[PDB]
């Protein structure tokens, strides 16, 4: 039984191949039919190309070697090649050209995600040319999806050479008839048959997809749409940064251009941001994913005060200096939301753009304590319980799997009822022992949750709620502020706390402000709904962050 | 005695002043003398400007408030002002003209360094115009030379008012005598010598630092050329990526732009890097300064073929795709400068540019044993040495202070002869048990150096020496070709180890080769010559890696 499958790269897992834009080119300039494929296999395996494939030259070596097969070729053919003819413009061209072809991947993908061993195996190069980043970049995106990368160029093999399957198959650790080759090119796909694997010859990918359907006994063709990727948490680069004596902050870093600090709520992680990591920095960014101050690797202070917005928003200003960063866009959900629109009055030169999910801005009422506003409303009365000390951090700490498995579920899935939580001594109370897991989220995930709180706990988490009074007198003082730069409100539409009417009034203290809505979404926005989290924020990005 | 000294922004560290700009538009269009200054300070305590620089409202919200004062003025006057008149323009113009008076920064850090308290007191702004970024570099730069940073917008207090003044000496633990207080403004000078505190107003800059200098009995006029900063290991930004099961890099992050990726040599750290760390982000960088394989904080696995350059560029690249970064420019040092060419020749799509300091590149002689060409130059004999596992650890781990002290010094300062090392049974045979300190180096570095290397040793980092036989086979792979993407080689004077005369024939293998060259300069480059080597590698960085 099938437990591999293979990918060339040209014509297979990126469109269109090169050998088809030499097609194209060669009927742009009237050339006779196949005189630049004919030039690029010219000599075969004793040819420049094939040195080329097999990493002996590179490839800004090989232009010169090529424009003499070209013409050679041209003049065999009798024929005169064009005024400006430039192997170097042509084949910049083709390579800029070729985008992956994402129903192939997406398949990969599902094989991979079903326990099959994957690989891309290609005839390719060693790019030199002053374009070389786009290539790069092409082939950083595809190598994350896979088990393996076989490079002709980094191996010194090509197909269809013996040799290069027999290598295939040792590094797959897999017998001919357990893996699956696809590739565009009859020639390079007979070896593979040969040693007795099962072979899909790529001409348009539909068909492809259901041989591969077929045989493999897995749907890839007509699947419900997939989740965006996510992260492993052992593969991200961690960071860490003192911001003063006994307080250090870890995030998690990927990508690179303007940089992006996401802030999460209560009681999360920087993995709340899972979904959005990858998708962020594949568009551009260089993101930076907090464990916010009490979570995860971050420390967490027992002090109430080490908790209040004015010590949270400095800090994160100290975590920029430390790391060379004069801006960040803040990105925050929750109680990060409520940072980041804090970071945005009181330290605007130092926000590139701010984006809040879920969190609304509503300015601190002066002729009202904001222990009298918290009351007024019912939804409101979880946060009334998390004031006394030790009281919810018991609840809370006593399962914690119990815990993320009870809060972490869909609008459909509701578990807890956040109105009299004070009268019913406590969130869990008409809650069961042990939870079913929810939609959104799978039992490792849950797990990963789990070992994070048991560093710290839920103190220094809660304490974000116990400095009511202290925030709204810093609050106080941003009130003849207005909010001018870049700015975006997401309203999340089954939020049933921090509900989309709650962000009605925005408008009148930052004029600007552009909005976005998930239909169908519950608190836990990012989780909840990933792909349209994603498509909101980079839309935003790129046209208000740069 | 005086302990501290406080500055003024405008005026005093950033040249030239608002007020300053005012005058001179002023002057440009044609309006009365004071017309814009008046209108700035219109209504003084209850004016538009004081509730600005006390953070009521921000600069955008601002501009309207001065326009009507403009308006005023002007009616008042009897004068028009222009027809496109704009406020926003002029104080864009001057905001982006106002650069760090470098002699005054040069002053305060010097003062700081001879244990002086040192503060930034000024009248500021929230800035939330679209160019705000300009400004926040600026404070950026300023704020890390100095202990506090005192915003009139942050702390809801303005200068000449009597009670920042007291704020700051609350801030700076302070009685008044102890306080030397430098501005540009007489008004709000005056409030602090009322205090007791030895005041200096500045007009031109040499005037005074020549009080500043005579008060505090420090030399600040006609000093020798100070060093370019360096890092505390505790206020960098802290990174690691796992490469591979038991196999983690660690590095320090610093700055925002492309990505720079600073590789050492033997026996070393990422901060041999110190000197060029601050100055490559400063110029517009993100610099990456790892801890190479078998060092510091990064794995330090047994096995030496764990650090044949094969493994060790493999692992870059998987260190470049768990970052998210397509490509880094790659800067290396003798074994670092080493790794840096074999990125160059096996991955040039993943290396932005190439630089070396000290190590040439000399392609492998496929007709002879590299330990053949080893023993054909004598000052080699230290790398037959440390061929034989345990040897030259044993002689290395002994004494770490000892170890470090004689190795790491000026050409000057020999205390080693690296020829007939195995003849005379050691590197450290005819050298001091303790040996001095050498002037490139403080107590401090060499300690943390010896921190460092207590966690796993001399084995690791010997074995970068061990693979000659396993380099040269897979070095042979790459004689065909040409190093083609932007390099750069930067020689050593007096290295006497790594002689510029044998980089003479790189061009034949890199034909569009940039160069360098330091005098007066011996092996451990970048602290030797920091100044010299920022110098060089910036100029480098900006016409070659963007």
């Amino acid at each position: 039984t099938l437990r591999a499958a293979v990918f060339d790269l040209d014509g297979v897992l990126a469109l269109p191949a090169v050998f088809g834009v030499l097609g194209r080119t060669e009927e742009a300039l009237a050339l006779p039919r196949g005189l630049l494929n004919d030039a690029f296999q010219k000599g075969g395996p004793e040819g420049a190309t094939t040195r080329l494939m097999k990493g002996e030259i590179t490839l800004s070596q090989w232009i010169p070697l090529m424009e003499e097969n070209c013409r050679k070729c041209s003049e065999t053919a009798k024929v005169c090649l064009p005024k400006n003819f430039s192997i170097k413009e042509i084949f910049d061209k083709a390579i800029s050209a070729r985008k992956i072809n994402r129903p192939m991947l997406q398949a990969a993908l599902m094989l991979r995600k079903k326990g099959f061993t994957t690989a891309i195996l290609t005839n390719t190069w060693l790019d030199d040319r002053a374009e070389r980043d786009g290539l790069a970049q092409l082939m950083c995106e595809l190598k994350m999806h896979f088990d393996f990368l076989i490079e002709s160029c980094q191996v010194g093999m090509v197909k269809p050479e013996p040799q290069i399957y027999k290598f295939l198959l040792d590094t797959l650790k897999a017998s001919p008839s357990e893996v699956v080759f696809l590739d565009d090119i009859g020639a390079n796909l007979k070896p593979a048959r040969d040693l007795g694997m099962v072979t899909i010859l790529v001409q348009d990918t539909d068909t492809a997809l259901k041989e591969l359907e077929k045989v493999t006994g897995i749907q890839l063709l007509n699947t419900p749409a997939p989740l965006p990727t996510s992260c492993n948490p052992s593969d991200m680069s961690h960071g860490y940064v003192t911001v003063k004596p006994r307080v250090r902050l870890h995030f998690v870093e990927l990508g690179s251009g303007p940089a992006v600090c996401l802030c999460h709520g209560f009681p999360e992680s920087w993995y709340s941001w899972r979904y959005q990591i990858p998708a962020l920095a594949q568009a551009g960014y260089r993101v930076l994913a907090m464990d916010m101050k009490g979570y995860g690797e971050s420390s967490a202070p027992p002090e109430i005060e080490e908790y209040c917005m004015e010590v949270l928003c400095k800090e994160m200003v100290t975590f920029l200096d430390k790391l060379g960063l004069s801006q960040a866009v803040f990105i925050g959900h929750d109680w990060g939301g409520m940072l980041v629109w804090y970071m945005a009055l009181f330290y605007p030169e130092r926000v590139r753009a701010v984006a809040s999910l879920n969190t609304p801005f509503i300015p601190a009422n002066p002729n009202m304590s904001p222990l009298e506003s918290i009351k007024a409303n019912p939804v409101f009365d979880y946060q009334l319980y998390f004031q006394e000390p030790g009281v919810a951090e018991a609840e809370l700490e006593q399962n914690l799997s119990r815990t993320f498995k009870s809060l972490f579920r869909a609008s459909d899935e509701s578990v807890l009822s956040m109105h009299k939580v004070c009268e019913a001594g406590g969130l869990f109370v008409n809650s069961p022992e042990e939870p079913s897991l929810s939609r959104m989220v799978t039992e490792e995930e849950i797990q990963f949750y789990v070992q994070q709180f048991k560093k710290s706990g839920f103190r220094g988490p809660l304490n974000w709620y116990r400095n009511m009074e202290r925030n709204w007198k810093w609050a106080c003082k941003s009130l003849g502020r207005k909010i001018l730069i870049p700015a975006l409100m997401v309203t999340a539409e089954k939020d049933f706390v921090l509900v989309p009417q709650m962000s009605q009034h925005m408008e009148d203290w930052i004029p600007h402000l552009k909005r976005g809505h998930i239909e169908d979404c519950g608190h836990w926005t990012q989780m909840d709904k990933p792909t349209e989290v994603n498509q909101i924020l980079i839309k935003w990005l790129d046209s208000d962050a740069r």
